[PDB]
Parts: structure tokens; sequence; C-alpha cells
């Protein structure tokens, strides 16, 4: 394990950390986007009152790596969750999340009958190309099991026709959840081989999606509030910034508090990772 | 390996990072001390001119963990060097450094004839206690070899009499180098056993001490300047903040530069560790 620290706080005033002052928080440089804050308020000496320690994360959006709004590739939602990146499976709800497997703009060729492994048990197969070489029949699988299939027409006027979005139901009680996007550039119909050329892939590990429950507790951050696109997690009871010590906030986040006299206070937050 | 990022820089103006804005730099919370800065100056578009990229580290001082100025335990020198802590072996010179092995205020008892292993091949032995139980004969060793010895009187008026400082010569061309401090609280003369009680230990790995040479080069930071207590390391040639990329500065430090149009510039430094 290793440690990533934030800016140092001094004195007994209110304090605030975000991505710019705490390198542990998630941050996307291309879109210049982050989601997390940690605040300390209303200290009495070194004791934070109930509700004075607040971790907040609010959904934000970033450009697909394969950026092409006209073909249906504009932005997707992102959310920091205890210093890790997650994808909200419904872009308006902060409490249902999954890990991103792929966000890619690399070119791949799939030959009919062959599988492109996407990672974590997910794959796409070109099952067939049509005689005229303008349509490809794709199939999406998880651990060898059928999930979905679609016929994609690759040389129409409409650039969105090249994109396949897999929408699944009953994922953490959400329906119409986009779990995979695949953009097919073209099809190549050779003498012996036909191949599909892919460029643009986005996949979340929907099979491992989770829900943050109102009853969940994260160490001393044990008052979870879910308000649409924002999680706000707060302390139910007093929290002491014990001098000359480390104190868990929760779920891998900590404060380091300096060895000073009780007339002073100096501390910074940090995150522990592996 | 893992990554620790600093604050984001935007635009074509001059920029500066220190410990408060770059969590990769060394920082001591108890003494509130750091030593490192990284600056970017005089950009022409995304090209830093010769001398425009400067890494500086200046020796600072911290309290011994066993803090007791009267017994000779006040402060020792520290220096960040490419995000790692080093001890300058001469507190006025930034170019001769060693790693800290121990900075301790824990109590230990050593029985006569027994060895306290200090780490990294170093040990101290209580060889004998005197009949009156007011003096202990200590010996310092490295990989079993004799380095130094001293008779310490533990119940005099002078509190500095309890401290043994080992001073060695010919370490990276420095003489009178304090490599070990040992503070003996007291001696206990039992019926069968006599033991020495230690509290206060400080050790640097002097055997692996190194010198930063004027001719040394650290990737693209290849102009080393040594000025007493300060190392200033600079770029001899142009350095491009290539957009949508990572670029090595040197010795584990990098810039991450955002994918933007050439009308903009956004980047942050980071350090790679293992
Ligand atoms: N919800
Ligand atoms: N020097």
């Amino acid at each position: 394990t290793y440690e990533i620290r934030g800016q140092v706080a001094s004195g007994f005033g209110d304090q605030s950390w975000d991505a710019s002052s705490f390198a542990g928080f998630y941050y996307d440089i291309d879109d210049n986007v982050s989601t997390e804050t940690l605040t300390v308020s209303d200290l009495d000496g070194n004791v934070i009152p109930e509700g004075g320690l607040v971790y907040t994360t609010t959904i934000a959006d970033v450009d697909f790596e394969y950026y092409n709004p006209d073909a249906g590739w504009d932005q997707y939602p992102v959310m920091g969750f205890f210093a890790e990146e997650y994808i909200p499976i419904n872009p308006d709800k902060a409490d249902k999340i999954a890990k991103l497997v792929l966000d890619s703009d690399d070119k791949y060729t799939i030959r009919t009958g062959e599988m492109l492994d996407l990672g974590e048990g997910y794959a796409i197969e070109a099952k067939q190309v049509d005689v005229d070489g303008e349509k490809v029949w794709l199939e999406f699988t998880k651990d060898g099991e059928f999930v979905d299939d679609e016929i994609i027409s690759v040389s129409t006027a409409d650039d969105e026709a090249n994109t396949w979005d897999v929408e699944l139901d009953d994922i953490e009680d959400e329906d119409d959840v986009v779990v995979l996007k695949v953009h097919v550039n073209q099809v190549f119909q050779g003498a012996v081989d036909s191949i599909a050329q892919i460029e643009g892939l986005w996949l979340i590990d929907y099979a491992n999606a989770m829900t943050i429950e109102s009853d969940d507790e994260f160490g001393n951050l044990d008052d979870v509030s879910i308000d649409g696109d924002t999680l706000k997690i707060s302390n139910e009871d007093t929290f002491t910034l014990t001098r000359d010590s480390e104190e868990e906030i929760g779920e891998g986040m900590y404060f380091m508090i300096a060895d000073t006299s009780s007339s002073d206070l100096r501390y910074y937050p940090y995150v522990e990772k592996t």
C-alpha cells in the first residue's frame, strides 16, 4: 500500500478539499473534471461536531475517447467514489455504479467467426457479413453466454447507424442501461475472408454493478444521503483530530494530525491504496 | 508502480509547484517543513526555453523524534531529492546525502554482551557496565565489523553526558560526520544481569552515502548547479509540453499534458514510485 496526501490545514477554522487540493480525488485532465469534496466545519478545539465532516461526490461528464457526437459518441457520466473512478449506470443517479472496462478509439479488425475479447469476460463477435458487404451481424457475450446481438448497416447516410448501443434491463433496478457501445467503421469482403473494422468501444462491467444504500456506513462517515446525482456522506457523531496521530475517516481515507501543543492544530487528509 | 499528481496548470503563463501544491514532494507535518520546488517560466507556446524548467531543493531542519536540546537532541537536516527524503551528511551541503535508517524515541534495554540491531547491518552493543552501575561501555558495529566505541557516564550533572555521537571521517570527502546518536537513560545492575536502557536513537546509512556531481544528469534536467545548501537543476535545451501526452522531466518525475487544441495548454506534474 501507498499514501497520497492533500493540502495541509492549519488552525481551528473551516476547511475544504477538492481535486485541485487533494491528489487522491479522481480527476480527468482532458475534460478538466472532478467530482469529490471533503469539508471540515464548526470545530470546537480539535473536535468536529456531528455533520461537520462531509464527503460529497456529484456526477460529472466526460467526452468518450472515441469522440464523435454525430455517430452518437458525445459524453458519458463519471463519479469519484472514495478516490476511485466509477460510472453511474444511470447518469442522473449517484447511487448505482459500475467500473469502466473500456473507453477506446483504437482500430480493430474482427474476422467473421472470431471474437474480440474486451476484458473481464466480455467479448464481441462478428457472426456474419452480408453478401453486399454493407451490413455486419454482431454478437455481445459475457463468459461465453449470449447477452445481445444486432445487425449494423455501415454505409448508410446516417452516421449513428454505425453505432451499436447495448441496452440492458434489471441492472440494480435500472432499465435501458447502456452497457456497451460499438462503432463499426466499415466491412471488408475479401476473396476468402470478410472482416469488420471497429473503432470506438465503451464498456462497463455491468455484471458487477452495485448500489450505495441509504443504510450503508463508511467507517466514521456513516450518514449516507442520496439526492439524485449527489452522494453526501457525513459523520453521525463527534470526530476528534487526535494530535500526533492518524485517524480513519473511512473507506481508505484518513487524516494525519501533527504533533503540536493543544494551542495549535495542523492536519492533512490522505488516501491509502494498493 | 503508482502515480502522485500535483496541481493543474493552465495557460501559457509562468507556473510554480511546492510541497503544498505537489503531494509528490517531501513534507514533514510535525515541523511543517519541505524543501522542493519545480517551476516553469517563459513559455513560447508549449515550448519551455533553456533554463525555463527548474527543480530546486534547499536543505531544511526538523526536530529529532527524541527531542531534548539540553542532552544534545535539537534538530537535524533534511532534504527532498526527486520526491524522496535524504539526510545531508554535512548540514550546509546539498550535494552529499544518505538515507535515514532510524529517528526514534522508543525505550530499549540492552543486556551486556547482547546486540540491538538498528537495521541495515548496523548494531550497538553494551559491552560492559561498571561495578558502580554509573557507566556503560558501548560499541557500534556494521556487518559485524567494529566502527566505534565509547564510555558513557549516565548519572552526571550534564545531560549531554548521556548522549553518544559517532563522528566518522572520509565519508564522501567529509570529516566529523555524525552518523549515529545514542542516548542512554540509565543502567540497571541486577544480581545476575546488568542492562543499559536506551531512549533516543538516530542513524544514517553512511556506508551508502552518495555525492551529487556537477556533471550528473537527471533525464531532461541535465544542468546541475550546487550552491552550498541548495541544488538547482535546470534544462539545457528546449522542453516541449507535447499535448495529449506524458513527458519525462527526469528521475521519476513527469508532466501529464491534456488533449486540447493548440490554443490552450493544461498540464500537471507527477511522480512515479514503486
Ligand atoms: N436512487
Ligand atoms: N559541495
